[PDB]
């Protein structure tokens, strides 16, 4: 809508205070002027006809628990937006500052978050798998990369291009948690999954296996399950990851560790200038060799890291 920026403040699903970016016509809506051409976030009201209505508060003052999923995935999208412009010179999810939308209050009892072709959608959860899906910047992180991915390599959302699909959005949620540094980790969801579980996840990038992900090519899945194991599978290239950036020994294979930023730096170049729709995990391992090469040097550690890396999870 047309008005003026403003900023309103009020309180997450975690319950920590934060101000966000609001804009004044008669209500103050969830409308962030200051990046791109907008953030925007929307009331889907327990319902599941989208986007909704843009979200509307008469005194810019955030505290209500009702207001709690839609600050988080106003200000975590604000966050992600910071993350791609400032380390990777991209502008939105298109490279061209396209408006970033998302919906809250998602249907009911709803356990997941998704990106629909052309926003973000984030459930409630029913309070004991999940509470509200956006109080985790890693998940809200995890979306919009999704939209990155499709505007960019476009991987097929099945099997091994599902998988590396996954791991993208695993990855840069993660690399955006660190760039955020509020107990940052490598495990996807830790914040708003299983409220009664203290210290477990949905997924760990470090041990996949920890939740019966697999952290070797030999313990793929080849059925046709969750679009065939896209969200399974992902482990292998998140334990990839992992080792690339923190390093490691695993199955007798050591890996010297080159950083977050590097991680970041090497995958962010192989989704946009290598992989296709069609990539499987031997063709992303070139692209991350070959963007490795590009940045650091054929005879690099950066490259020998990468490799090691892939060596380890059993990719060739
Ligand atoms: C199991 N869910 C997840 O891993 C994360 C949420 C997680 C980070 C908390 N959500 P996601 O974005 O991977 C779920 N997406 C999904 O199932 O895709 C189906 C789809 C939905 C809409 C259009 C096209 C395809
Ligand atoms: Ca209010
Ligand atoms: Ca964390
Ligand atoms: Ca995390
Ligand atoms: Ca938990
Ligand atoms: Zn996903």
């Amino acid at each position: 809508i047309t008005g003026t920026s403003t900023v309103g403040v009020g309180r997450g699903v975690l319950g920590d205070q934060k101000n966000i970016n609001t804009t004044y016509s008669t209500y103050y809506y969830l409308q962030d002027n200051t990046r791109g051409n907008g953030i925007f976030t929307y009331d889907a009201k327990y319902r599941t006809t989208l986007p909704g209505s843009l979200w509307a508060d008469a005194d810019n003052q955030f505290f209500a628990s009702y207001d709690a999923p839609a600050v988080d995935a106003h200000y975590y999208a604000g966050v992600t937006y910071d993350y791609y412009k400032n380390v990777h010179n991209r502008l939105s999810y298109d490279g061209n500052n396209a408006a970033i939308r998302s919906s809250v209050h998602y249907s009911q009892g709803y356990n997941n978050a998704f990106w629909n072709g052309s926003q973000m959608v984030y459930g409630d959860g029913d309070g004991q798998t999940f509470i509200p899906l956006s109080g985790g910047i890693d998940v809200v992180a995890h979306e919009l990369t999704h939209a990155v991915t499709d505007y960019t390599a476009g991987l097929i959302y099945q099997n091994e291009s599902g998988a590396i699909n996954e791991a993208i959005s695993d990855i840069f949620g993660t690399l955006v948690e660190f760039y955020a540094n509020k107990n940052p980790d490598w495990e996807i969801g830790e914040d708003v999954y299983t409220p009664g579980i203290s210290g477990d996840s949905l997924r760990s990038m470090s041990d996949p296996a920890k939740y019966g992900d697999p952290d070797h090519y030999s313990k793929r899945y080849t059925g046709t399950q969750d679009n065939g194991g896209v969200h399974i599978n992902s482990g292998i290239i998140n334990k990839a990851a992992y080792l690339i950036s923190q390093g490691g020994t695993h199955y007798g294979v050591s890996v010297v560790g080159i950083g977050r930023d590097k991680l970041g730096k090497i995958f962010y170049r192989a989704l946009t200038q290598y992989l296709t729709p069609t990539s499987n995990f031997s063709q992303l391992r070139a692209a991350a060799v070959q963007s490795a090469t590009d940045l650091y040097g054929s005879t690099s550690q950066e490259v020998a890291s990468v490799k090691q890396a892939f060596d380890a999870v059993g990719v060739k």
